[PDB]
């Protein structure tokens, strides 16, 4: 049971220029449905009844999207465009939304910390689900609250990823439970080289945070212009004695922080979708066959 | 001799929803570069020194990617990202970018007399870029100026394609001349069924257009709802006996109008691209083989 979940969603989305000069990265569509909206509902199937954004100043727009539009669903009404009425009505009734300011961009562990003032008392372990990640089937936050219900404390995600391929992720030290696919943490490398790595499992943008962690956020050794560092954050509550674990996802993912994996995540949903897959796929048969 | 260029850029699209609630369609990215951009580019390469973009009051903002961002840039140079840097200043120093407000999208042919109030002394003839089309891999309006100095008059653009696949289209009623790809327009028929289409010449979204147009769209029967088509304008111009030519492309094309060949395009671009392409066919060979 957790009821909130934070969505960090304050970078410029440089990879991605010049769309994100104009365009928020969180807003360009997967197929037609912005990246924020797969994000939100994943969130509302793990059982979020709040989203928290947290943006800079200039990406409001992303919150916005969340909105009602009477005049675009009146328009739409008018035409007898039902299916895309049901479309443009779903993400603002997922859940509520929030915005949260990060003034400036200094890093995950600042933004986490920017949505604390929109927390209540009743939100002892709050979820963050980074937006350039997408986790499928969804459910890896089910999965994760299962654990914290049976250990306590805090819930991190991982992929299995082999050494020789893991050296630019951070990387979890581990013991076993009685899950295979739920590991203890001790501790987390950053980016360790094939020879050092402690394990497979590399962290994944998916969290189950215990209210605890804005206090060590609160207590860690800043950076050089204030970033706060959510893996020494996390480090603290361990060697607090604060209950650490993860899950290990065994389904697909998709990376939206490139142009690369972003095309990859749409042509993979555009090839199930029976409005465009069939002719999609035809047209891609002839064009790989070809320079 | 052209130097104004009309893009039309006024309508909802309906087929890119939920996303064109917040985002306007013509800023959406072909693999990272906005559609808008790639049609600002054809319109310069064929001598265009101004961009008139039609579009409706909720999509000003297609305005703003044409203007320098003084903070972005400094970012950028201060990080030495040199290469991202002349991305983001390619197109503010394209050509002079101009906006007409469309009220309400009562067609095209209303759309390109929005227009007419930013035209000079010398707009003796205007391009206009339908922005859902790319004509590649040069454009084709440096072929359509050529026609218009041999024969005076408007001339139109036309797609190759075969009759039972060409029903969705306008179709041109055609006689040939000296050149296999220059056709002497009679009329045009819309969505003819296969068996009743007068040619494989399907109307295609790039016009050069007499200014005489702007009388011709004063001048025809408004529609029930004040709908001008620039189709019936062109009919009333050849009926006079305004000189109509079309040119028919036999490159590549592709369709942003919907998903489908939003991606069909997304995937062209990238297979061409060093940074994504050998990876990117690897990855389509084994996902199209799949469902
Ligand atoms: O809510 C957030 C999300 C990210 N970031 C930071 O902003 C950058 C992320 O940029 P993005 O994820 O958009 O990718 P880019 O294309 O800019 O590299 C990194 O420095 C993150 O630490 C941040 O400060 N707040
Ligand atoms: O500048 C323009 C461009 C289009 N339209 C009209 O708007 C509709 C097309 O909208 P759009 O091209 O965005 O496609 P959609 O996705 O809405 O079908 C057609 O009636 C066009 O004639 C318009 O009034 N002004
Ligand atoms: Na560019």
């Amino acid at each position: 049971t957790f009821t909130t979940a934070i969505v960090p969603a304050a970078g410029l989305g440089t990879r991605f220029l010049p769309t994100t000069k104009s365009v928020p990265k969180e807003l360009l569509p997967v197929v037609d449905t912005p990246a924020i909206e797969l994000v939100a509902d994943e969130a509302r199937q793990a059982g979020a009844e709040r989203l928290v954004i947290v943006t800079s100043p200039a990406k409001q727009s992303i919150a916005a999207y969340f909105r009602p539009a009477p005049e675009l669903e009146r328009s739409l009404e008018e035409k007898g465009k039902t299916g895309q009425l049901a479309k443009i009505r779903r993400a603002p009734e997922l859940l509520e939304v929030e915005v949260a300011i990060q003034e400036q961009a200094l890093g995950l562990g600042h933004a986490v910390a920017c949505a604390e003032p929109n927390l209540g008392p009743e939100d002892d372990v709050v979820a963050v689900l980074l937006p350039d990640d997408l986790v499928l089937p969804h459910g890896i936050l089910e999965r994760m609250a299962k654990v914290r219900a049976e250990h306590g404390g805090s819930v991190l995600c991982a992929f299995d990823i082999p050494k020789e391929e893991i050296s630019a992720y951070g990387v979890f030290d581990v013991s076993d439970t009685d899950d295979a696919d739920v590991k203890r943490v001790h501790g987390m490398v950053e980016k360790p080289p094939a020879e050092q790595a402690p394990s497979t499992f590399a962290a994944a943008g998916r969290y189950l945070l215990d209210r605890a962690i804005f206090d060590a956020l609160r207590r860690i050794e800043p950076g050089a212009g204030g970033e706060l560092q959510l893996t020494d954050a996390v480090a603290l509550l361990i060697q607090e004695g604060h209950p650490v674990h993860v899950v290990v996802h065994r389904g697909d993912r998709h990376d939206l922080g490139n142009p690369g994996g972003f095309l990859r995540a749409a042509v993979d949903f555009a090839l199930q979708d029976p409005d465009y897959g069939p002719e999609l796929r035809a047209w891609l048969t002839d064009r790989i066959a070809r320079p």
